[PDB]
């Protein structure tokens, strides 16, 4: 909670957002995936809804539930990994390919309901777009499964980010903001050196951001896979250098993300767009990427 960073650029949030942090339950109970009421308050108190109401400001009605069933989801499958299955790659691996089974196809009945649940949801992030963007969605959940399948496998910061790039799950969140919005950024365009670039910034910025919230409780269980403790093993730094340093890391990528978004009028030239292909490309900066930015920062700021 509450530690400054330079973020420049419009806090939003969607007004349907209180109807959707009510109706927030009917979804993970209908499912298996949430049984006694603790549990549920246990959820309530998470703040899910809320993130969703940011990253999708966009959103409304049964899209915005899209994206409030999505960060459910999210947190729910998080947990399974906290028992003993987190550190055998096998039981992960176990877990995972009956949850990614559901990207091929139909699921046996006789599956998890962490598995139907994310069943439920790609069912609907997928309806009406087009079969390239859908296949372009389900590259990027099979390599957040494989996230936590090579994450398993570890029992340096470089070889830290490496990993955790995949299993903080921006991706998948920025490609429901597409869904959740009904567009669809130029393929081609998004395929380019300059957007990538500026898609592992909010990658990178929300780990950073994440890492640095939730430090005094990894902390007291000895977690070493942590950026700040990470930042004190290579370097031999105080814990308070060790946070100014990620504050600065973080500074330093917002500067070049906006560095970045001036040469997208260019790119978008190069890519010869066209009128609606270069609307469908300024959503996509406003409406996608820069919302799972700002949302996460204003989120940290009260909830979660």
């Amino acid at each position: 909670q509450d530690v400054d960073f330079h973020i420049p650029l419009p806090g939003r949030q969607s007004p349907d957002h209180a109807r959707a942090e009510a109706e927030q339950l009917a979804w993970p109970r209908s499912l298996g995936l949430i049984r006694s009421d603790a549990a549920a308050e246990r959820h309530l108190r998470g703040g899910y809804a809320d993130l969703a109401s940011r990253f999708y400001p966009h959103a409304t009605g049964a899209d915005l539930d899209l994206g409030v069933d999505l960060m459910s989801w999210f947190f729910l499958f998080d947990d399974l990994f906290d028992g003993p299955r987190g550190e055998n790659p096998e039981d992960t691996k176990q877990l995972t390919d009956q949850v990614a089974a559901a990207l091929d196809g139909p699921l046996p009945d006789t599956a998890p309901p962490i598995a139907h649940g994310f069943a439920d949801i790609w069912r609907r992030t997928c309806e009406g777009m087009t079969p390239a963007w859908c296949a372009r969605s389900a590259r990027h959940w099979r390599n957040y499964f494989d996230g936590y399948v090579d994450e398993a496998e570890s029992r340096s910061a470089a070889q830290y980010l490496a990993m955790r790039r995949h299993t903080i799950g921006v991706q998948p969140t920025v490609d429901l903001a597409e869904r959740a919005g009904r567009f669809e950024v130029p393929h081609r365009v998004f395929d380019s050196a300059v957007m990538s670039a500026m898609l592992q910034i909010a990658v990178d910025v929300n780990l950073l951001l994440n890492d640095i919230a939730s430090l005094e409780k990894e902390e007291a269980r000895g977690e070493q896979n942590n950026m700040v403790m990470i930042l004190r093993r290579e370097h031999g730094w105080s814990k308070s250098r060790s946070v100014s340093h990620m504050q600065n890391e973080v500074r330093a990528r917002l500067e070049q993300y906006l560095l970045l978004e001036s040469c997208l009028p260019k790119v978008g030239e190069i890519y010869q767009l066209d009128t609606a292909e270069r609307e469908a490309l300024e959503r996509y900066r406003t409406d996608a990427v820069r919302t799972v930015i700002r949302g996460s920062y204003d989120w940290h700021r009260s909830s979660g």
